[PDB]
Parts: C-alpha cells; structure tokens; sequence
C-alpha cells in the first residue's frame, strides 16, 4: 500500500458519500434541504483534494518533509461547513455561530501555517489552533449543546450523536499531526495518511450517513 493509492481510497470514499448524499437530498423539503447540500459540498470538495493529491499534485517539500496542501484546503472549507450544520441542528443564532466559525478557522489556519513552517517556531502555530480547538470543543458541548436542548427530543439526539462524533475524532488530529511527519515525524507519511483518510471518511461521511440514518426515522 502506498501514498497514491491510499488517497485513491479516500476520493473514492468521498464521492460515494457525495453521490449517496446528492441522492439522499433528491426530494428533501423547503427547509431540510441546506442539510443535505453542505453535506454534499463537504464530501464533494474533499474528494476532489483526494483526487488531486491521488494525482500526485500538491506535494509541497518543507524542510525534510512533505506537505500535502490539497488536504489542508480541504480542511479549511469542509471543517466550517461541518460546524455549520451542526450549528443549523443546534439551533444558533448569527452572533454564536461566528464565534465558532472563527474559532474553527483559527485552527486550520494555524495547522496548515504550521506545517508550511520548516523552523520549530512551527509549533507556536500548533498551539494557537489547539489553543483554539478547547474553545471550540467548550462551544459543542456547553453553549451549542444547551441551545439544541430548545429542540425536540429527536433533534437533540442527532445533535449530540453527531457532536460526540466530532469531539472525539477531531480530537485524534492533533496527535497524529503531532507525531506524524509535521511534528516529531515519528509516524512514517504513509502511516500518517492512512489514519487521516480513515478519519476524513468518518468524520465526513460517516457523519453524513448518521444524519442519513435520523432522518429516515424522523
Ligand atoms: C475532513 C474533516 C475533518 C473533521 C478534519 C479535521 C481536522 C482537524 C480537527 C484538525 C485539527 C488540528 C488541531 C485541533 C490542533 C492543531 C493542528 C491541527 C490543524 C492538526
Ligand atoms: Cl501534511
């Protein structure tokens, strides 16, 4: 197994979710509809990152090391859309949900900063986005939480599936950044990649079809 073929699986994983979730969205009501459409531009852009870095494009030499940049512009437009529909499920109002697309932002803008970095002044901007990330982890499950419990009983349990998954996936970045080749390089790139791409799939897709999955019921 190697790099190219690992990022073959992702594309392809991602496009499944995009058709599934296109699809899926195929009647949808007046209203349900923004669900189903960040869901497939979620999918949708990163699959063509994984295309893209599949296709050996974006592999920037840093230092001794290789940034793959395709997938942290990924990052940087799917990360806020995730936040987005959980703030939509939420039920938060425009001055919250800023708060926390910002906070979101400042931690992919940080990640990718800090890759691009050759020096160790690299992990001041790691810090900046971890820093970043407890605020964002406190608005989930303190503010965003209590505004979901205004919903009805089914809508809060969706919100709170969906908000544990992204928690503790997220959660699991850092480290894998930490100790893949952006870091201390202990993980080799392909190691690092296949563990990302399992991530990506489920914190993208797999969150998708859990928000498939209660809404059939619902
Ligand atoms: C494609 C989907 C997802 C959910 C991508 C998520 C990426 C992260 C949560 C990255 C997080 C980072 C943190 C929390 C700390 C600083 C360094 C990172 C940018 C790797
Ligand atoms: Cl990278």
């Amino acid at each position: 197994v190697g790099l190219t073929t690992l990022f073959w699986l992702g594309a392809i994983g991602m496009l499944v979710g995009t058709l599934a979730f296109a699809w899926a969205g195929r009647d949808a009501g007046s209203g349900e509809r923004r669900y189903y459409v960040t869901l497939v531009g979620i999918s949708g852009i990163a699959a063509v990152a994984y295309v893209v870095m599949a296709l050996g494009v974006g592999w920037v030499p840093v230092a001794e090391r290789t940034v793959f940049a395709p997938r942290y512009i990924d990052w940087i437009l799917t990360t806020p859309l995730i936040v987005y529909f959980l703030g939509l499920l939420a039920g938060l109002d425009s001055r919250e949900f800023g708060i926390v697309i910002t906070l979101n932002t400042v931690v992919m803008l940080a990640g990718f900063a800090g890759a691009m970095v050759p020096g160790i002044e690299r992990y001041a901007l790691f810090g900046m986005g971890a820093v970043a990330f407890l605020g964002l982890v406190y608005y989930l499950v303190g503010p965003m939480t209590e505004s979901a419990s205004q919903r009805s009983s089914g809508i809060k349990s969706l919100y709170v599936r969906l908000r544990n998954l992204t928690v503790i996936l997220w959660a699991i970045y850092p480290f894998i950044w930490l100790l893949g080749p952006p870091g201390v390089a202990l993980l080799t790139p392909t190691v690092d990649v296949a563990l990302i791409v399992y991530l990506d799939l489920v914190t993208k897709v797999g969150f998708g079809f859990i928000a498939l999955d209660a809404a059939a019921t619902l």
